[PDB]
């Protein structure tokens, strides 16, 4: 038994992490096959970030200006192009540690594991979630740009995130592995603000289902509710509106616990209306919303 | 910026994870050099766990009774011995993915990253801490025995934990890589209880120092205190008594923030005496004590 914030084994991704140095700036790149993916702001300095015509600055850059390093080995760049906000550095030698992988753009609320990297070397791994305002609450210092978020299905490593920016409000923003930013954020240093960070409601119920099968049952209570009326209380406390799909995904969680999805919404409804009375659920004094229903069934498999 | 619960990159440890099957039971083993380390309860069934003379059951076991599997490769066992509560299965082929490693027995309060494994395959990685009652609050299902906890220093992978038991109270217990259990727990299914889980106080102050450099400063307050008098309030709320060593380890954290260690103890003292008024620190509604002072300086490096 036991429940914890778990991240995927990052071993397959560590073998894809390289260092990219373009002029004076340095960050990390994702080495898959014979292509190295890195944020396109590597071709910019601190003054360009104020407002960078990225197409103009790429005109002055050539193949030998991109230094790809994989430990004590230097990769030879023989081609480069700009795909949205990412850089595709074609190299001559393929990555021998390339795993089974795809490029998947995740949805708001889905979770993924992030490998923090600096100078192409992995520093740590933690679990993250795509907040409804299309930001993430990760740990990213300077030089962490190029770090990726991934999911692992048996043998397939599903790359989904790449760090780019840190907003002036403390959170972070980035793109998928195709270069398209998650949300209305641009790779430019300006006054960017994210929306009101609502709570992934389907991820809270899945987390409450994990507390039931682990001992924490003091929040279980003798009330039920309807989907429309629970969404009224959920909308007041800045929660995501629950849909019929979210109810279905918790089906397996409801089938094993024998607690209906609407009965869990009522118990949650009382936690929003009465608080927690100083008590804890699964070692947390607040309601955790960074566990997908699939994250629970995987940890309780 | 940003602060999160980070675990070490588990890539170096994934290359050391094998499957050990002795008779009807199966679990994971740590393949370093030509030795495979696994809990010695692999030679026991469900009925033996009631009370197992481990020396007697090992008399009936030979080399061919231990099946070591590394994916689609079977390892040949040519030697086996019992070191405390671990099993040393000598094999004929050395592990090519053996990293730089040592066997270090950590102290209560220190942190380490755990790789959850089932049937010799890594499932996830999460950060853990050695609670003062010598247990851990990890996530371990059936078949997770043999999973290890580790720290990584540049190139040295410091192995420190190996999962063995799940107590009837929900927490877990295990040994170091030399077989010696952490605490007064035995590899036997009986009525074992851990002591009162106190709070690692030095790890709370280091966590509060991380909140200062990240924005969360509402808990900063205009009071100071002494070490002896803070330990009076700390002893009431089941906290670890603060020593002069704990004060010194926070030196770097106090030097950069310009907040004295005693000033942080006073702010914490008010958090224990007044609660949190429903507010959060670093996204948590309680005081987190699973961050060593070195865990903070590493994340703020
Ligand atoms: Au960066
Ligand atoms: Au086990």
């Amino acid at each position: 038994s036991g429940f914890r914030k778990m991240a995927f084994p990052s071993g397959k991704v560590e073998g894809c992490m390289v260092q990219v140095t373009c002029g004076t700036t340095t960050l990390n790149g994702l080495w898959l096959d014979d292509v190295v993916y890195c944020p396109r702001h590597v071709i910019c300095t601190s003054e360009d970030m104020l407002n960078p015509n990225y197409e103009d600055l790429l005109i002055r850059k050539s193949n030998h200006n991109f230094l790809v390093q994989a430990g004590n080995v230097q990769l030879r760049v023989i081609g480069h192009s700009m795909q949205n906000c990412v850089l595709k550095l074609k190299v001559d030698t393929a990555n021998p540690k390339t795993p089974k992988y795809k490029f998947v753009r995740i949805q708001p609320g889905q979770t993924f594991s992030v490998l923090a990297c600096y100078n192409g070397s992995p520093s740590g791994v933690y679990q993250c979630a795509m907040r409804p305002n299309f930001t993430i609450k990760g740990s990213f210092l300077n030089g962490s740009c190029g770090s990726v978020g991934f999911n692992i299905d048996y043998d397939c490593v599903s790359f989904c995130y790449m760090h780019h920016m840190e907003l002036p409000t403390g959170v972070h923003a980035g793109t998928d592995l195709e270069g398209n930013f998650y949300g209305p954020f641009v790779d430019r240093q300006t006054a960017q603000a994210a929306g009101t960070d609502t709570t992934i409601t389907v991820n809270v119920l899945a987390w409450l289902y994990a507390a039931v099968i682990n001992g924490d049952r003091w929040f279980l209570n003798r009330f039920t509710t309807t989907l429309n009326d629970f969404n009224l209380v959920a909308m007041k406390y800045n929660y995501e509106p629950l849909t019929q799909d979210h109810v279905d995904i918790l089906g397996p969680l409801s089938a094993q616990t024998g607690i209906a999805v609407l009965d869990m919404c009522a118990s949650l409804k009382e936690l929003l209306q009465n608080g927690m009375n100083g008590r804890t659920i699964l070692g947390s004094a607040l309601l955790e919303d960074e566990f997908t229903p699939f994250d629970v069934v995987r940890q309780c498999s």
